[PDB]
């Protein structure tokens, strides 16, 4: 019976007088019974001290946990149990139910969605989907590029970047939407059924399957009977060479909610992607006033909810190595607007080149992004020159969120090969009279147990102390 | 004696009553007597009759005119009479005086600044410099590029785009400041004296010279008397190979204006061209409050305006042609700020795909673009699928300049090889009613003589005619 734990902790206290702390946790349980198993649990508590209140925020959840066996000879795997759908036609929701669903060319699955951003502090950064936890460790200031994700990651991703000093800045990344193909001879399906989670459920089943048509083409559709909601797609898909593939979707909706009318729609959607084994991904996708996801639907029928109708949604990924000039340069947009309230455009953009000028690999990079902070727009930049000084290296960097510039000057040592290291760094906060900053960030990667920790202090500011460990161990007794 | 007259001419009435007439022409007289004539004009009239108010605005100037001979054997040119300062180290003022100054490796020398953008309506659009008149004349709806400047122009230019609706939108474009670099013998210089122009004129002089160290680098400098302003300026510059060229100026600053009190700054600036026979560019500058350019001063010491202190400038460009999946890719952006005003952001980028789906060339064009009208950003977008039918061309274009959105049909044909064309559109505004929109351009271009009309009607909106033509003649009586 293994176990996937993921920890984290941090303890601050303010200028001011508040101390305050954070723990959270995340992690899977597996277990081998042709039956398999997967648990996925996720929780955290928060408390703070001020003046006079103190606050608690506390949750625990599993997130999903289901039985999946596999069988030899539909090439099929059967799941039952508590999960979420992923489906290349439709949108996510959670359900308690079954499943049965179709390694192959590549150029036609889906990759791991990389996230990217800016922090100005050390901070601890929580991707999720819905609401279930994909990733939620600490990251050292700086640009920061989140590589571990699930292989199966599906849709758009909620990032939120909880730093140091307290500010929460969130944005939204969408994974690229990957056009389902297949090969002539092969046939890709995912029939789905049971009933819909957390809001006992309304029972609904659905299904979505792709043929193979002679051509380097391929005809694909999908369905959602879930009573009160009803969605059906098609969509046609094309295969190319290396300049990629690419893929157009047309789905309807109906949906009846009591005294409130019922809702028709449709949205159309082009995706591109020109990946394999560079990577390039365009997106666009643009739905009716009345066209509901069956997410967007229950929190209409169960909560009361009719806010955030998507108009036009634009997405655009290029991570691109030019190991030609030395140089890689990596983009992440998203623009997005609704019928109801205002547009939404995320960013985060960033060009790094390695140089030689005195001895080797001394290092600029440029990043700039754009996320949200309390509603109003955050927009970041930050400069890096880094220099290699044998096991260690030497950096400045210069970092401007918003109307607040920081500049900073330290020294990191790695060891162990890369697997263990330690910064030291200190620095000037100005945009409001200026402040010193002091930080150190230790982290230990071994294959089986990582660890992390780090301290930080700002003049007239906040002094915090983080631990965040991760690793793999077997419960059974 | 030589001609190069332009001429633009357009007459429009309102759906509310106006009428009103634009006329504007500019060129230049060339003369040969080893002495060489070049004298530039240009002039407008406008004129417009509303409920009560007619009113006219009407203005001439030979914008400058001088008298320029070569010389066999300092490979040195010798110009005098009203000219203007072009300097690979300083900023640009008008002057009435003489000059000498030093074909060569293009790696070192200046190109074309080409300009970029979009428009709404068929518009005439006017580059400038200072006062001075660049290019003024005609262009049908969608994107532009003006590809006409003369081979010399230096520093940025100042775009307004009058659409035929009446709406100024207006930008900055800055061209590539190329690094003063030279080959280890020769020497670059260039040696000026006079008076400043136009606001008899303080008296100066300023000089610039370029070393050829005997590394693939070079050191310039070159200073400015001005007397109450004075400007030293020392810099490096390097050469690579195809990886483009590059070089930083120091520019410090003494300016002493009456009573007002003596102000001292300096200016660091870095740019990277890689241009030669893709081109890109990248340019940097930060400047003191203080530091004031040669313009700057005197519109300080003879205006009273102590407007617009730079701070930052960054500026890019890239236009890279991927012959390889047939698509050309166009950036140019300059974001500018200030110390005493907000932040300055124009932008233009481009990207145009030529398809095979059903027969040959199918083009789809993406277009976006950040001016200013009135004060307030105009934000726009492009959208154009354009498929030949032999001689001619049918199209759909999308437009959304702010928060009105175009939809416009239309088939243009061309004869006489390309040189002459002919458009008829129709289309929708949205974004407040909507109105229908007809529109008509026609093009001739002989080599000599250039010459072009166009109509344009908007429902319960303006009905405008223009014609534009511009040619070469020789008047000697
Ligand atoms: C062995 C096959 C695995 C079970 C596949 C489930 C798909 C059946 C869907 C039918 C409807 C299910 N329902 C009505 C309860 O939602
Ligand atoms: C034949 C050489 C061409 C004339 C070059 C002019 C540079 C001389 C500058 C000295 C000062 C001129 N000044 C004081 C009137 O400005």
């Amino acid at each position: 019976l293994m176990l996937d734990y993921n920890l984290n902790g941090t303890v601050s206290r303010n200028y001011q007088g508040g101390d305050s702390h954070q723990f959270s946790y995340n992690g899977t349980v597996g277990g081998n019974l042709p039956w398999r198993l997967r648990a996925d649990y996720q929780g955290s508590q928060e408390q703070s001290r001020y003046n006079g209140e103190k606050t608690t925020n506390r949750n625990f959840t599993w997130s999903r946990f289901y039985l999946f066996r596999a069988i030899p000879r539909w090439r099929a795997n059967l799941t039952l149990g508590e999960n979420n759908i992923n489906s290349d036609i439709f949108r996510s929701w959670s359900y308690t139910g079954a499943s049965l669903e179709s390694m192959l060319p590549p150029r036609l699955r889906g990759y791991a969605p990389q996230i990217t951003g800016i922090a100005e502090t050390n901070a601890r950064v929580v991707v999720s989907q819905q609401g279930r936890v994909l990733y939620d460790s600490m990251v050292p200031a700086g640009p920061f590029s989140i590589q571990d994700l699930d292989s199966s990651v599906r849709g758009r991703l909620d990032v939120e970047v909880i730093e140091q000093n307290g500010r929460k800045k969130t944005f939204q990344v969408d994974t690229a939407s990957v056009p389902y193909l297949t090969r002539p001879g092969q046939v890709r399906y995912k029939l789905v059924s049971g009933r819909s989670r957390g809001y006992e459920g309304p029972v609904f089943a659905t299904g979505e399957a792709s043929w193979g048509l002679s051509n380097q083409w391929s005809l694909y559709g999908g369905a959602v009977l879930a009573g009160d909601y009803n969605a059906l797609a098609a969509g046609a898909g094309w295969d190319l060479g290396v300049p990629g593939t690419l893929s157009a979707d047309i789905t309807q909706s109906v949906a009846r909610i009591e005294g409130e009318r019922t809702f028709q729609g449709k949205s159309w959607r082009l995706s591109y992607s020109k990946r394999f084994d560079d990577i390039t991904f365009a997106g666009y996708r643009f739905s009716e006033r009345n066209y509901m996801t069956m997410e967007q639907y229950l929190n209409a029928r169960y909560r009361n909810d009719y806010s955030s109708r998507e108009k036009e949604m634009y997405t655009v990924t290029l991570n691109k190595n030019v190991a030609d000039w030395n140089t890689s340069f990596n983009l992440q947009y998203s623009r997005q607007t609704y019928w109801d309230i205002r547009k939404t455009d995320y960013y985060t953009v960033s060009v790094n080149r390695y140089f030689n000028v005195f001895l080797q690999g001394v290092a600029v990079g440029l990043s700039a992004s754009r996320s949200k902070y309390l509603g109003r727009d955050n927009d970041s930049a930050y400069l890096r020159i880094s220099v290699p000084l044998g096991t260690g290296t030497a950096s400045y960097s210069g970092s401007m969120s918003n109307d607040r510039y920081v500049n900073m000057a330290g020294y990191t040592d790695t060891f162990n090969d890369g697997l263990d290291s330690y910064s030291l760094n200190a620095g000037l906060n100005s945009g409001l009279t200026s402040q010193r900053q002091i930080n150190a960030y230790y982290s230990h990667r071994s294959p089986l147990a990582n660890l992390s920790a780090n301290i930080a202090s700002l003049q007239k500011g906040y002094t915090s102390f983080g631990v965040s460990a991760s690793g793999g161990a077997t419960i059974t007794g």
